[PDB]
């Protein structure tokens, strides 16, 4: 067992604005839940994503796999863009593979 973001590779989704959207992170982890943050790339480096009244987080576990999901409500045009989720776990930085998300 190993601590593990699962984003897989090559991730890609198109949304519409104004829909309420959705984007997971499955969290494989071995026995307390990491405290995981969503980071956007800004175009040249990634960076903490900021959540406030129509960005917010939260765990499913209505899976095989417990789900750390980012919830736009309701998702922008501004949106679009690369997204990955982290952790600093124990001592060290965990990464995901980015989701890109385009907004039609």
């Amino acid at each position: 067992c190993e601590v593990q973001l699962n984003i897989k590779r090559n991730s890609k989704h198109s949304a519409w604005t104004g829909e309420l959207f959705k984007i997971e992170c499955p969290v494989k982890y071995c026995v307390h839940r990491p405290n995981v943050t969503w980071c956007k790339h800004n175009g040249t480096i990634w960076v903490p994503l900021e959540v406030g009244p129509q960005l917010y987080t939260s765990w499913e576990e209505n899976r095989s796999v417990p789900v750390f999901v980012l919830h736009f409500k309701p998702i922008h045009l501004s949106d679009n863009g690369s997204y990955s989720c982290s952790t600093n776990f124990n001592s060290q930085v965990i990464n995901s593979h980015s989701v890109t998300i385009h907004v039609r």
